[PDB]
């Protein structure tokens, strides 16, 4: 049984916390990036998504989305719970982070790529 | 004012159907696929996303996941809305789309990248 | 018979030029890109790639490696040639572009992605 | 002085070997991939690429293109060679798999996206 509910911490230092996973896969919380240049105001941002139910699975695919406070940018994750090693939690996920574009002809190149290994804190 | 509420379809026939979206920028839908085997079942999935509330902008960003039913996988997708041409609405998004696999060692095929571009129906 | 060689412009207007594909699928061009503040000197980069002869195909995949002049980065495109509507050739790609970064803690956001559709000139 | 030619191994287990840089930057080399059925065949394809020149930068982005044997596929991977801890170069890639297919409604699902470390063996 992999599951998401909890606090987890990503290869480069961000914090996330998910609550509880309802009946129909949807959770929410909250993203405190590792990533900027160091605010006195603490940059935490909300988080909702939702994890595949078919089957129960216990390493469920999920996704969820990412509104960034101060910034015009969504990110949105998309990845598998796996559990290994005596029973050590990972979540391997892929991403895409949208800038914002004032011009249309500028769209081509808004969107990033990467992968974030998360393990429990 | 680009507002994601509507019905919208994609480039390869999909349709989705977005609701309200409220204070802090949240909605839902339904996502109707036109890329699997026909079903005398039709094939509907949930999704549920967030734009960017930062700025009001009227060209926001956005994300959101769906969660594929008779489908062990999740897509999510981002963008941004866009409006041209005496006033057409236009979604340009990017996509993940991730499978499921058995054994972490098959992880880094598990997913899979392109575009959608969306416009009102 | 979906052939590379020739010249092909981008769905943003940048033009590339791919000579002959040799017997091991090499094949060398230039790339004019329309994504640049206007220089009077004219922008061209050199491209090398391949594509899969496993097969014969007609329309084969294929990936090339672009080196940007003035700029310190890399793109990489890969796709297929496909012929279709009485004989159009479309090549259907998707890429990298590589930035590069200085410190490697700001690997995480060198990459983005994107599509291109190029078609014949 | 982070230099592409030699011998790696990546986070899956495949072995690559590039030759040397030319003075426009390009390299050839072999891919020794660790993902297939077990072949008594041993599967070798080969690489071809270019680093970036501009600047001679030490830590330079670089792509290439493999052109898989047994496979209508290809892959192109991109990224930037760092070097760190007393001297370890590491390789930083990003990568598209493309497969084939043989109808253009098809398109869409036809690109895998991931990344890939490489170490000097
Ligand atoms: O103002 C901003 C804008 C974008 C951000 N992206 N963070 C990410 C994007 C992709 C993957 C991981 C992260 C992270 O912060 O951990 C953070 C703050
Ligand atoms: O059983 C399944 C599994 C995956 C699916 N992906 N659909 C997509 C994935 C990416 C972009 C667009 C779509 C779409 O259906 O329009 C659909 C049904
Ligand atoms: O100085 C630079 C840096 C990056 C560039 N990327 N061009 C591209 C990247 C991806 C897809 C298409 C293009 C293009 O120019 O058509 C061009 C000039
Ligand atoms: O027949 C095939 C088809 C695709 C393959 N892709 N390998 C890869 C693709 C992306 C990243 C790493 C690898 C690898 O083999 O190390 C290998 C053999
Ligand atoms: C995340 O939590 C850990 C442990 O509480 C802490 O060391 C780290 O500084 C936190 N990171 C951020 C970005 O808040
Ligand atoms: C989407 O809606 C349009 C118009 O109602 C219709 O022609 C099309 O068949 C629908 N597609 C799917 C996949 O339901
Ligand atoms: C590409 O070629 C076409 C036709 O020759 C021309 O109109 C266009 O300006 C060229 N674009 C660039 C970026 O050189
Ligand atoms: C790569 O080389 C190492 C050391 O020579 C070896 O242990 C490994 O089996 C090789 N892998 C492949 C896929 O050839």
């Amino acid at each position: 049984k992999c599951s998401l509910t909890g606090k987890w911490t990503n290869d480069l230092g961000s914090n996330m916390t998910i609550g509880a996973v309802n009946s129909r896969g949807e959770f929410t919380g909250t993203y405190t990036t590792a990533v900027t240049a160091t605010s006195n105001e603490i940059k935490e941002s909300p988080l909702h998504g939702t994890e595949n139910t078919i089957n129960k699975r216990t390493q469920p695919t999920f996704g969820f989305t990412v509104n960034w406070k101060f910034s015009e940018s969504t990110t949105v994750f998309t990845g598998q719970c796996f559990i290994d090693r005596n029973g050590k939690e990972v979540l391997k996920t892929m991403w895409l982070l949208r800038s914002s574009v004032n011009d249309i002809g500028d769209d081509w190149k808004a969107t990033r790529v990467g992968i974030n290994i998360f393990t429990r804190l």
